[PDB]
């Protein structure tokens, strides 16, 4: 019978930017 | 037998950088 | 029978916090 799954994946990409700060005081 | 399945989906990526600076 | 192979990757990661305020 098959074998047993394969272990998990690698992690996945980095995210994108965050959105710009807010405007200087 | 034959191979297992493959395995489930890694873990979600780290949080992106921080976003550049607001305006001025 | 053997293992399988690895999964796929994970899911992308959220975005980052935001920037500092600006000047």
């Amino acid at each position: 019978p098959p074998g047993p799954p394969g272990p998990p994946g690698p992690p996945g990409p980095t995210g994108p930017p965050g959105p710009p700060g807010p405007p200087g005081p």
